[PDB]
């Protein structure tokens, strides 16, 4: 009956199937949406083609389509017809998401984030286009970048800018990019996309996990925290890289991760331990708390508790007064897991040089 309905989305007439789309939306999140996966998930590469035609992927279809995809993109043998089957596809997604004309960029992002699962998803990381013009690229009719916006031809780089720039709606009435938050997540647990956020990229000369750091501090955004602070923790998977990362005075990457476990109240700090907190720690004002969720917490001492992997990052997390920082978290903050983490990294500032 629902198989009937999904083959008529390879219809040869748009009308048709228009009207397939529509009725099958409402059947893609729930037991019903085996359907897709029919004949070799043949239903899923029609949505696909439907969402990249020029001509016939209207603003609707888009979003119907995406939607789609977005609900059974929780399969990843889905994730992999998505990446796999058409490798045009990935170059159409993230380059429609740097379309500030695009009403659809937000629940694309989403999309995004779900392939990230994959390590296909690290094919992002060798998209580019020759010109920043309306170019024509492996039979994809791409919008013309605004130049203005972005300096770069990879799309890793242009994604970054959406989601660095765009926040609370700044590049786009339509978006604000929250979920590339977890896309870059997820792309950092691999090797290859670990090394893009930690080496400097030659479009901005920065190295890109700086311009992340910022965002540790939204509590209007907890998706943006969520995704920032595994970010951070994944990109210092080698010990023999923190030294470096610890020390650049542009990248600047302890206090951003120290600022979201420090408080102004119910925190006992000697003058002496205080002076050697980070500038940005001091002097905080009055109302300043702690992020209020463990999680992400979690995941900042996870991050402290790698750095202490190394003599001279604990030296160098001592010399900041990172322990009475972690001290009073475990004092005021009566959370086991936290708890736990606490006394793993004092367990590590207490041994001195091997």
């Amino acid at each position: 009956q629902l198989n009937e309905l999904v083959e008529f989305l390879h219809s040869p007439q748009p009308a048709v199937r228009q009207i397939a789309i529509d009725n099958l939306v409402g059947f893609s999140a729930g037991p019903t949406s085996k359907v897709f996966k029919n004949d070799s998930y043949r239903p899923i590469k029609d949505i696909i083609k439907m969402i990249m035609d020029p001509e016939h992927g209207t603003r609707v279809i888009i979003q119907q389509g995406v939607t789609i995809l977005v609900n059974l993109s929780e399969d990843k043998l889905v994730r992999n017809i998505i990446l796999s089957d058409d490798k045009k596809f990935l170059k159409f997604l993230v380059w429609k998401i740097v379309d500030l004309t695009n009403p659809n960029a937000d629940i694309m992002c989403i999309l995004l984030s779900n392939l990230a699962k994959d390590d296909g998803i690290l094919a992002v990381l060798n998209i580019k286009r020759n010109s920043s013009g309306e170019e024509v690229d492996d039979g994809l009719k791409l919008a013309a970048l605004n130049k203005e916006v972005f300096k770069s031809l990879r799309a890793m780089d242009c994604l970054m800018d959406c989601f660095v720039k765009g926040y609370d709606k700044k590049l786009t009435k339509y978006a604000s990019f929250n979920y590339l938050a977890f896309f870059f997540a997820d792309i950092s647990r691999f090797k290859l996309g670990r090394m893009y956020f930690i080496e400097e990229q030659e479009y901005d000369g920065v190295v890109p996990i700086s311009k992340l750091l910022v965002f540790t501090e939204k509590y209007d955004a907890k998706v943006r925290r969520e995704g920032v602070a595994s970010t951070i923790k994944n990109s210092l998977f080698d010990s023999e890289t923190h030294e470096r990362l610890l020390k650049d005075e542009k990248i600047n990457l302890l206090p951003y991760i120290l600022l979201p476990i420090a408080s102004a109240k119910d925190s006992e700090i000697d003058e002496e331990d205080m002076f050697n907190l980070p500038d940005e720690l001091q002097l905080l004002p009055e109302d300043k708390e702690r992020d209020p969720i463990p999680a992400i917490i979690c995941c900042h001492l996870e991050s402290i508790l790698l750095l202490c992997t190394t003599h001279a990052g604990r030296e160098y997390l001592r010399d900041k007064s990172v322990y009475p920082l972690v001290r009073e978290l475990h004092k005021n903050v009566e959370n086991e897991d936290i708890g736990e983490l606490c006394y793993r990294i004092v367990n590590m500032l207490m041994r001195g040089e091997p």
